[PDB]
């Protein structure tokens, strides 16, 4: 019998919700999503489609704040044997009140209700025609916004948030004094979803502001008495610099939980993960642990995993509301991914897409590069980080002390690892025409001079209108546009010495370039250590020596790269000898100190979206204290605060978004925000990490492709005054 | 026509209630009556049938708190308009939300519920089936039952007062740990009448305690934190004595009311009334103004009367809640002319009702003495004061310093003004037996005897059990069963010495006997100062003079006060000379002083109970003070609280009956309180009325009369367990 609901579940894209009755599974209204009853338990499955076609599965179950065990242990069961029942292949997540996941919370963008109420107390999702109803509603939130029913009283408010007094056919929204615009933007679309979603579009909105509450508001609630500030230690977070994880291995049936650390700190080795085992991620820190079930550990332990969890979070000692994911082997997300050093999936060489893909993203079409219609793609220009195909007018200075000095236009492209540069570039994109101020600094370029540089392009920027796109790019990550403004050339990068004045030193005895190319085609040669065990079977390589020339080429290599590869032995003034990779001679081996191990890990190309999505965060220094706080869901920009600073963490690159209304000492630390970000990210990644400064009204090709919805006019008009003449029409 | 609704007022009796909607009267559900909201208005209208078939009618308007101006003066202008179409014989008021007057609230026993809401927030009393509910009541009110909607939050809660948490299909009965046995049962009410007229019957109700909250209670209010004491504020009453009342004449052409004086101090004279002007009773110190309007009053003025009313509460400075009644001369209700000394109507001698009945007694059946069967009926008792008819065992003593003296079995029915007697009566009344002690204290009695046979009484109620029944009485204010001890004989009283050893004292040459009789057939002849201006026609009179006896039989004396005052002549040993009213020989004037004034006015031996309806009330001494509070309505046995005292108020006496669980200092002090309410009455009423003391469970036929549904098993089991069986069932 199994169960009629697990008849109707996951069989196609999309969002299906049940509400636990009574050890029953219960559809909630589709108008009613979002919807959760405090003394309730819910199951959420969510279901996408992968890029090959088929389905992928996250299973949520939620518990409100008033919820039982009896409620929430039908829950657990009901998730469990869902999993079951679609294979065992679900990701499965453990949501609670108030401190659910991302992944949870961008299923509603309209936002969040908790009500009054559940099934022990006969109340259930009923929405009928003719209802009387008197309820009040907090709203709070900027970028996840919850909704609160609270007694119908003066004495829930308070003057910094916006409250919703819903009297069944009029529904009155009231803002505090100090309620900011955004809030009350975002207060607007609870009140126009009521509206829309119960009461079918028949109800009226009025919003007020403190101090002109109606007669109807006054009736119900009594004459307004002074009210308090509002508490913003509701959930403050301060959640600074966190990304040390540990990882332990677990083997129990449910109660004699054996738990042993396997790794005291990240990144893991993809190695400690056993098949025939159930380990634990535990980044508690962070409020989140990760289960995950090798797919030949026991049926036992694998349906108790969350049980599992739970007897974990109790032996760690640590808050209830923290967050669970189970993961099962071959499934892993990106979250639990970006934990190991190099993660290679052992069948993912070849296919579409990964095994998982982030629900927030799942509708983004993959458009692959053509430098013939990337001029009429801001999706092309966001996926292969190209705001145009890099022949604008273009000008570079080298800095000299304390100025700026012009690099000889016939040097252009060559750049010495002993200098920084400033580039001043202006780029052609149908949609959109700017400029954009790259600022390279050499691994060896001396702290004073690095130091004038950043401050000459934040002074270029300055006497140009502060409309420039600002970029800092560190020696050996150099991103993709930077590359591809020097015609077909390499970008080439010396880790030698100066070229000012007269730097005479660069024609060692060996040198080794490491030609890497880009999505784009371009293609950058680069200066390292002469070693064997530095090369990459991906791109290819140019050993330089007082013999010959030897044009190394990885078998992963392409035209891209031999075309880039050997215009640098033009520049270097000699002649190669094109050698496979595998097959080379003893006498190339020598001129690197021997033949160590390669490095044959294979560039996630096209999968790079998959295997690590973009994210989007709003950014906090406030009272010497730096936050970060992620917005939910699929990108979109009326979740860009003109009074924020924000990040699109792209993997590649960290664009950094200032709104026109932020604060100065905010847009000033712009730079310096995202270092602390990406200092603080736990996958340990490349502090050299290019840095992308964008201004709110001049946002380029390559950042706005990353929102679907981007209309150029969309602040010419107050948003708040556009949703007000929505309501009130 | 002037307005639909005005067609369906008044037709027949009953109550109906009208809602003030946008200037409009629209129906409220019978089976919602006694539901009101705060917002709004309402018209209500009592329809009581008279005695002779005719109508009359007690017009109200009830005044929210959160009700607006434009629809109070909605409500007045129906009120006044609605008069006129009635051909303003109605009586009018004004009624606040938390001070209604007796009359009002007496419509609603089970209870008043003051809802959240109005038109002005789109409330409706109409509401479907099948609806969502979610609402918290507040119960306070001893006598008189005061639901208000609250905000659903422990914030709401004390540890003193009764909540129900109406769910709908269930409704929570939560009672706080201070809670007294007595509010609980009061509680029930509500509850059942939620469950009963709203819902269908179609409900759970169950009853809890603070500490037992159930789980659907602690679902939707969250865990219990530690609940406040609640504030006794109730009202404190602080009117112990307010006796005092003016008199004030109304002349305003529409606006400029000018008011002034007619009569400093109540009782007031009756012909101070005249109909062409409009006058105030100001009893603003007890909390209510009554304005007279004169059968020839200007038609501006009448419709003018309750704006007249709120102007002289504001110039007077009055609270705004102060109660306030509009009647039409001719139309006076016992309340008004209550503070009138000696009041008569014009064409009333002959008929039964002075044009006005008291709601609470509209029920009452007249019943007309008749020893044949009185033993059969307690009504007859209570109407006439007599719990047997008289020829049971008794024992009589005088008291003669600090001991009682047993008197001569031969004397018996013969008392002397310088005495105080005990009399030990033993009565039996098919319905039940007892006893009955009398204190009889004369005129002339010495302070030491006087107060020697009060406690002598009280210590005679204790040793015989607390049982008996405790009369006081006066010399000249016997009370018509004492009189019918005695056989056919009148009770003779002499204002003359001792009947003790010796005593030769009082015998003047002359002397006066007033001879009356009473509704049940007994009499007394009471010795009189002999003067002219002091006989009535209503009974007869003896006069002994040294030379002969006269035998004045008065107009309106009966053969009752003719067998009477031969009787007493028998005693005298006299013989008679027979003389009736209208031909007194001039020896008997000549004898009495000389000729003077009458007193041919006859008696309300019928329309007493009209022209002064019993009152039931409550007493109490909380801080110090004596505080009375009436209890409105027909008189129930489930009002007489176990822990209260409460004085059941006849004309010609007090009834007090004290709880068994009352305070010992309580029942210590039942005479004191008694005297205490009618040293305070208004009425100005006689100080020697007498005083009977009833104790719980041994109420005595003339007391339980009053109720029509007195059960002597009532309290077997307790009230709150029985009711809890009717709920929890």
């Amino acid at each position: 019998v199994e169960h009629p609901e697990f008849l109707k579940a996951g069989k196609e894209p999309g969002l299906q919700i049940w509400r636990v009755e009574k050890f029953d599974l219960v559809p909630v209204p589709p108008n009613l999503y979002g919807d959760f009853f405090t003394g309730d338990a819910y199951v959420i499955l969510k279901t996408v489609q992968l890029r090959n076609g088929i389905l992928q599965y996250d299973l949520h179950y939620w518990l409100g704040n008033e919820c039982s065990q009896d409620e929430s242990g039908a829950a657990a069961i009901f998730t469990v044997q869902l999993d079951d029942y679609l294979n065992g292949r679900a990701v499965q997540h453990r949501e609670v009140q108030g401190f659910e996941s991302a992944t949870f919370l961008g299923y509603f963008k309209s936002g969040l209700k908790y009500k009054k109420g559940g099934v022990a107390s006969g109340f259930k999702h009923v929405v009928p025609n003719e209802v009387v109803v008197q309820r009040l509603l907090q709203v709070k939130g900027r970028r996840v916004v919850r909704a609160t029913e609270v007694p119908v009283s003066w004495e829930s408010f308070n003057n910094g948030d916006c409250f919703i007094l819903d009297l069944g056919n009029n529904i009155y929204q009231w803002c505090g004094s100090k309620s900011n615009r955004f809030e009350r933007l975002k207060a607007t679309q609870v009140s126009k979803g009521i509206r829309d979603n119960e009461r079918s579009g028949r109800a009226q909105v009025s919003v007020f502001e403190e101090g002109a509450e109606p007669e109807a508001m006054l009736q119900v609630l009594g004459p307004k008495p002074t009210l308090p500030e509002a508490t913003e230690d509701t959930v403050k977070e301060d959640a600074a610099n966190r990304k040390l994880a540990k990882l332990y291995k677990v083997s129990n049936g449910a109660g004699p939980m054996v738990v042993s650390l396997v790794a005291d700190e990240n990144p893991f080795a993809q190695g400690a993960l056993r098949s025939e085992d159930c380990f634990i991620l535990d980044h508690g820190k962070d409020g989140k642990i990760f289960v995950w079930k090798g797919k030949q550990a026991n049926m036992e332990e694998r349906k108790a995993a969350l049980k599992t969890a739970s007897d974990f979070i109790s032996k760690m000692d640590y808050p209830k509301q923290t967050q669970v994911s189970v993961l099962p082997e071959g499934g892993e997300t990106p979250l639990f991914r970006q934990f190991f050093k190099n993660w290679r999936d052992p069948d993912q060489t070849e296919g579409l897409g990964l095994a998982y893909l982030s629900s927030h993203i799942a509708h983004v079409e993959r458009v692959p590069f053509d430098a013939a219609t990337l001029h009429t793609s801001t999706a092309m220009a966001a996926q292969h980080g190209m705001d145009d195909d890099g022949t604008g007018q273009k000008q570079i200075w080298r800095v000299e002390g304390s100025n700026k000095v012009p690099v000889d236009p016939a040097t252009y492209g060559q750049f010495y690892g002993g200098d920084s540069y400033i580039i001043l570039y202006n780029y052609r994109h149908g949609s959109r025409q700017g400029q954009i101020i790259y600022n390279w600094q050499g691994a060896q370029s001396t702290q004073d001079e690095v130091a004038a540089s950043a401050i000459l392009t934040a002074q270029l920027d300055e006497e140009l209108g502060g409309t420039p796109v600002q970029s800092r790019v560190v020696q050996g990550k150099e991103p993709a546009h930077l590359m591809s403004l020097f015609g077909g050339k390499p970008m080439i990068v010396y880790k030698g010495g100066t070229s000012r004045e007269g730097g005479q030193t660069a024609p060692a005895s060996t040198r080794l370039f490491q030609v890497r190319a880009s999505s784009s085609g371009a293609t950058r040669a680069v200066e390292i250590i002469p070693k064997a065990g530095a090369l990459n079977s991906n791109d290819a390589f140019v050993l330089k020596t007082p013999s010959a020339a030897y044009l190394w080429v990885g078998a992963g290599a392409s035209e891209a790269e031999k075309t880039g590869a050997q215009e640098l032995l033009r520049v270097l003034r000699a002649q190669p000898v094109q050698v496979a990779e595998g097959s080379e001679p003893d006498s190339f081996w020598e001129a690197l100190g021997g033949k160590a191990t390669y490095r044959t890990s294979p560039r996630l190309k096209d999968k790079k979206m998959d295997a690590h999505p973009p994210r989007l965060f709003a950014c906090s220094n406030k009272i010497g204290r730096f936050v970060i706080e992620e917005v939910p869901g699929e990108f979109m920009q009326e979740d860009l605060a003109t009074d924020d600073v924000m990040l699109l963490d792209t993997w590649d690159q960290v664009f950094v978004w200032v709104g026109k209304d932020s604060q100065d000492e905010e847009k000033t630390e712009a730079l310096t925000s995202a270092k602390r970000y990406i200092d603080t990210d736990p996958a340990h990644r490349d502090r050299r990490t290019p840095i992308t400064v964008v201004k709110q009204g001049f946002e380029p090709p390559s950042f706005v492709g990353w929102f679907l919805g981007w209309d150029d006019s969309y602040w010419s008009v107050d948003p708040l005054d556009r949703a007000l003449a929505e309501l009130a029409a």
